[PDB]
C-alpha cells in the first residue's frame, strides 16, 4: 500500500543554445524525433487534450524498447524560461514497484550553449528497489536522444532558427 516519491537530479551540457534546443527537442520532438531516430520513436499522437497543458500523447516506441507505448502527460511548458514537465503515466517502467514518473526539465544558458538540468520523480508504491545501475540507464538513455539531436542540429543548421 506504501506511497513514497523517489528524486534523482541530472544535467548534460550542449553546444546548441537554449531557444533552439527548445524548439527541437520539446516543441517539435514529436514530428522530428521519428524521423531522425525511428529506432528511439516511431510516432507521437495526441489521445486527449488541446496541445497545451493537461494534454496527453501517446507515443509510440522503437524497436529499442521491445515497440512499447508510453503515454505523456504535459504538466506544463513555459516557452520564455526553457521549461517543460512532462509525466509519463502508463507504458513502459510503470508497473507496480512505480506509478508514474515525472520530469521537469529547464535549459539554461551557458555560453551559447546549455544546460540541460533535469529534475526526475519517480512515484514509489510499496518497497522501495532503485539501483545506482537502474539509474545511469535511465540517464544515459535520455543523453542518447540529446546527442542525437544535438548532432542533428549540428549538421542541419538550416532548422529551428
Ligand atoms: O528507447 C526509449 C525508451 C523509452 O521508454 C523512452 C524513450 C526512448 O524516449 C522517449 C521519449 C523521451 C522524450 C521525448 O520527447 C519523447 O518524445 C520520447 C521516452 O519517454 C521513453
Amino acid at each position: 500500500a506504501m506511497a513514497g516519491v523517489f528524486t534523482y537530479e541530472s544535467e548534460f551540457t550542449s553546444v546548441i543554445p537554449p531557444p533552439k534546443l527548445f524548439k527541437a527537442f520539446v516543441l517539435d520532438a514529436d514530428n522530428l524525433i521519428p524521423k531522425i531516430a525511428p529506432q528511439a520513436v516511431k510516432s507521437a499522437e495526441i489521445i486527449e487534450g488541446d496541445g497545451g497543458v493537461g494534454t496527453i500523447k501517446k507515443i509510440h516506441l522503437g524497436e529499442g524498447s521491445e515497440y512499447s507505448y508510453v503515454k505523456h502527460k504535459i504538466d506544463g511548458i513555459d516557452k520564455d524560461n526553457f521549461v517543460y514537465s512532462y509525466s509519463i503515466i502508463e507504458g513502459d517502467a510503470i508497473g507496480d514497484k512505480i506509478e508514474k514518473i515525472s520530469y521537469e526539465i529547464k535549459l539554461v544558458a551557458s555560453g551559447g550553449g546549455s544546460i540541460i538540468k533535469s529534475t526526475s520523480h519517480y512515484h514509489t508504491k510499496g518497497e522501495v528497489e532503485i539501483k545506482e545501475e537502474h539509474v545511469k540507464a535511465g540517464k544515459e538513455r535520455a543523453a542518447g536522444l540529446f546527442k542525437i539531436i544535438e548532432n542533428h542540429l549540428l549538421a542541419h543548421p538550416e532548422e529551428y532558427n
